[PDB]
């Protein structure tokens, strides 16, 4: 199944931030209605906050989180959960290996801010 | 029913990080086996990160997160979020006062880390 | 903070369906823009299904969850989960004593159905 | 990644419970420490149930859903979710075809009982 996409509410501020728990540098792209709108990068092994920012979900809703390592694609998971139905988190795991650990770029979404 | 308190694997490294969005001074405290492990604090409406930090779940595994402002405690919500049976969230949103966005302060764990 | 309450999308079908887990007989309503839509009722300590039914989210998509065991309101607890941006958990579980197991009535909506 | 695998606590009962949303018929099998414990198979399109047992995790707490459509697997996405601390929900959405809905057959696996 497609992973890594989510449908936000329109014209509505959300953050995406980022961690590494990798020996390979993670390379993490964020794209709002397809273009990219934020890129992350690092290499860690104790869950380094590699990017943080605060980003519009404009027109259509439409956020994406793509990871790669040495331009590689790694294989996502990911889900949506809602708390109180009012606090929303997009999650994603990224695996770049075989260890099947999917902490390899870890990616929150929250909403709303403010 | 009680929110921020989490039974993570014993003696397991974990990620920590706080997030604010409120025009009152967040406070967050992490307790392990009931004693507080780690304090962020600080001031934003626009999702900046008040603090991150690797923790050790210890002999318990009881992980609990508080939220305050000004002394006085935030009401929580919170659940357990787990993908491909392998990668952990747990996630704590936070409300200070009476529009009940729950973001006052939001608070990110997760794990396994490396 | 409120819990059982969810928005669903507007006109939708979903299904709702109850089970029991509990020495007390649980009384389970569910409210389409706050109007009684069903109810189940029964008793279980082995999780028999108390309830199940499909309803349609109206004009409103307002959803809630309502328990009782002998007209004693139960204390909730509650998330909406969605995989693959296309799947929708909205989740209830619900205390009638002391023990906090929270499963005394379970209640699982999903949504879209065909 | 792989989906519909799940780690419980050992010897501990769960219930598990399949619903049908497809012009297709379901086939359900639920795996306890690698042997089928339980299979259900119908045809709905408005969410049946179409089989819902309590089973025991044994010694190995190894759970796994599998689902196919006349012996050919469908494409299956999962998540594990914990409130308060207490209650599990182990949930199976599945495609079987071409429009994404990942409904075709719903799991939902719920611990503990009584
Ligand atoms: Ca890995
Ligand atoms: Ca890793
Ligand atoms: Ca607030
Ligand atoms: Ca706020
Ligand atoms: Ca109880
Ligand atoms: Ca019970
Ligand atoms: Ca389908
Ligand atoms: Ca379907």
């Amino acid at each position: 199944a497609t992973q890594g996409v989510f449908t936000l509410p329109a014209n509505t501020r959300f953050g995406v931030t980022a961690f590494a728990n990798s020996s390979g540098t993670q390379t993490v792209n964020v794209l709002v209605n397809n273009e990219t709108a934020a890129t992350f990068s690092g290499q860690s092994t104790n869950n380094a906050v590699i990017g943080t920012q605060v980003l519009n979900s404009g027109s259509s809703g439409k956020v994406q989180v793509q990871v790669s390592v040495n331009g590689r694609p790694s294989d996502l998971v990911s889900a949506q959960v809602i708390l109180t139905n009012e606090l929303n988190f997009a999650l994603v795991g990224s695996e770049d290996g075989t260890d099947n650990d999917y902490n390899d770029a870890v990616v929150v979404i929250n909403w709303p801010l403010g």
